[PDB]
């Protein structure tokens, strides 16, 4: 089911997730949510979750590195658009 | 980087994993979670976010999660998992 969540960036400029996909494998997922990060303490997102945009912008046909870039550049807080596992 | 592991089922016929993917527009299947104290976990080969390409020498191409899940359920004893390492 589609949702979205705004995550604060930690002092290390992280929300605390890894990602995979974004390849003949075009969908993009959260693979890990790291303990003690803003994404782990929020509780909204989880492994399995499909990522679909990043501050109102789609990630369609972006590489995993491209989406990592996208996310890191957004400072303070970021809004991850998802479809729940 | 491709691989395959043969995992012994436990007492509940489980290897201890949860899968992702295989919808329309999202064909690829993945391991979403490895659950502690299961065969998959204690073997240590596969992990969250590895791609499942094959079970027991046949492809999972163009199957849904449910179908894959019953492909794995219905092999007793042990099951070989063909994957791509994340
Ligand atoms: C979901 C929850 C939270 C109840 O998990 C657990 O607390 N535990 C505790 C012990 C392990 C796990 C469990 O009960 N399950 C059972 C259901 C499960 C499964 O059937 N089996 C897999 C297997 O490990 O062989 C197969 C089939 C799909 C991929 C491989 C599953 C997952 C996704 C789908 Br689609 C269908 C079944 C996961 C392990
Ligand atoms: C990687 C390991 C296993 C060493 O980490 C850790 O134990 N720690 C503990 C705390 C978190 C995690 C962390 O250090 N990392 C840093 C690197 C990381 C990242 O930069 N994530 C970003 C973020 O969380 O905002 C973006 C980029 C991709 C989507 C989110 C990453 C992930 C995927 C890609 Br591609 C590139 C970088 C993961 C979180």
């Amino acid at each position: 089911v589609p949702g979205k969540v705004t995550l604060q960036k930690d002092a290390q400029n992280l929300i605390g997730i890894s990602i995979g996909g974004g390849a003949y494998c075009p969908c993009l997922y959260i693979v890990q949510v790291f303990d003690n990060t803003p994404a782990a303490l929020d509780g909204t997102v989880a492994a399995g979750d499909e990522i679909t945009g990043v501050n109102g912008r789609s990630i369609k046909g972006k590489t995993k590195v491209e989406v990592a870039k996208m996310i890191q550049e957004v400072k303070g807080e970021v809004t991850i658009h998802y479809n729940k596992l």
